[PDB]
């Protein structure tokens, strides 16, 4: 009956934070290029919440018109959150990138966030209960070696998105919009960034939360009064907190 | 024989850095839309200097095949600077944004300016007495109301160019990276922003600089060994200095 939207929902943080709010027997739109794992997701879904109803979008998101198109076909559903989280990365020096890729990354990671993010806003602002989440990284806020164009694109959605959740406080919207910022989560990211699939974690990584961690801070962020819900780099606390970045208003 | 690439050379800050530097006699790509107003510029260049070469190129930069064929048609020059100065703004709440004019804005201030840094890099990191400048702004170090999407380009530019100039300087590259922000400046920005021509920095804006006073900011910006070359917002004293972001590396 009301709906959130999740992008990239077919693997990592979107598909944890679908198998969460299932949890809490919500309704779901999914979207995500592999048809077969957002099937596997319903299934999943469906076994933990019977009653939730899920749709299921087959979406390219790195196409300006497949966003808008996206959107428009949702406009018979009542939405009440939306998360733009379908996202990657990748690690290189900049002389060294291939353009295709990094392109890519800025349609999918910039411009279908913003699009989102628009529209939702454009006919959701003065309606009670919405909520939209934008997903950054702690990397929206320092800067990465090998990960520069990345880090800017989370940057980008950081200050995006602290500036959308501001100006709706200020101006009396009864849409709420809330930044996400992870650290090390173990999901598919960096076998995408790397270009290489079986990366393990927990040979690797001395830090990181897993998926379902990270879904369950999604969460809590959502029920919140707070703007950001942001990984601490050195303990790895999750901390809910105000806007970060400088606001001249 | 060696040149200066400016992006957005028709008007404002690209137009006065081209005067400025051909009043040091280099030899200038101008790159723009309005092949008019280039014009304009190259008869004013060449009457500061006589011996510089001027190269025009009428090029809509919001399209990325585009910037891509402009960068592949310098192959045979000998570029020692390149100056990412095209871009615009936008006044309007999120939910009153027009999307054709914030897309465009994506592809320009983001995506343009990405692709021709990438290249730029590319193929000069190890080359003696490179310099990359991008203009970013002051909005792209703190949030001003009411031009949230604007100001989000300008944190990625601001972001993107602090990390790759770091990268640059801790890989031992010869190549330099450089951000200027500016605060107010009398340009062609508000009209544009506003879409409305005309506006009168005189009568309606208490503190900023000329595009001329801009201009030779940028000059001491590229001269110095300072990355970021910023404006005071209160006091609008002009600063050289160092990242102004959280940088791990």
């Amino acid at each position: 009956m009301k709906y959130t939207v999740i992008t990239g929902a077919s693997s990592g943080i979107g598909y944890e934070t679908a198998k969460l709010l299932a949890g809490k027997g919500k309704s779901l739109v999914l979207v995500a290029r592999r048809t077969s794992e957002l099937e596997k997701l319903r299934d999943e879904v469906k076994q933990i919440s019977p009653d939730s109803d899920v749709i299921l979008k087959s979406v390219d998101l790195a196409d300006n018109q497949n966003v808008h198109d996206l959107y428009e076909g949702l406009k018979e559903l009542d939405i009440e959150t939306l998360i733009n989280n379908a996202g990657f990365g990748d690690f290189d020096l900049v002389q060294d990138i291939e353009l295709g890729k990094i392109e890519k990354m800025l349609r999918l990671n910039i411009e279908a966030l913003t699009i989102l993010s628009s529209l939702f806003a454009r006919d959701h602002h003065d309606i009670e209960g919405t909520t939209l989440v934008n997903i950054s990284s702690l990397g929206g806020y320092r800067i990465v070696p090998n990960a520069v164009t990345y880090c800017a694109t989370k940057f980008y959605v950081s200050a995006y998105t602290e500036g959308l959740a501001q100006e709706l406080q200020k101006g009396g919207a009864k849409l709420r919009a809330k930044v996400l910022a992870p650290a090390a989560t173990e999901t598919e990211f960096v076998d995408r960034a790397r270009g290489e699939a079986g990366f393990d974690y927990s040979k690797n990584v001395h830090k990181y939360h897993t998926a379902a961690e990270m879904a369950g801070f999604l969460h809590q962020l959502i029920e919140s009064d707070a703007i950001v819900g942001i990984v601490d780099g050195e303990t790895y606390e999750f901390e809910l907190r105000g806007p970060l970045f400088n606001y001249a208003g």
